[PDB]
């Protein structure tokens, strides 16, 4: 991975949340937070074992987060976990 080409795919995705979202800056942060906490989510060690977030209502935020931007909340489908789809 010296050309991370799924990684540009999230990059290109990011980065677009990054200009889109450049005047409102909690945003991109409010996004970030809920990608760290469904890391917590997916690693067993976390707070208390149970299972937290769900996929769905993690996309909740994320879907509610970019509420208007189609594209990202399309090209998240990608960024998650595609064997799934």
């Amino acid at each position: 991975e010296s050309d991370s080409v799924e990684f540009n795919n999230a990059i290109s995705y990011v980065n677009k949340i990054k200009t889109r979202f450049l005047d409102h800056p909690e945003i991109y942060r409010s996004f970030l937070e809920i990608l760290h906490t469904y890391q917590k989510e997916q690693l067993h060690t976390k707070g208390r074992p149970f299972r937290g977030m769900s996929e769905e209502e993690v996309f909740t935020e994320v879907a509610n987060l970019f509420r208007g931007q189609e594209d990202l909340l399309s090209e998240f489908g990608q960024f998650l976990p595609e064997a799934k789809r």
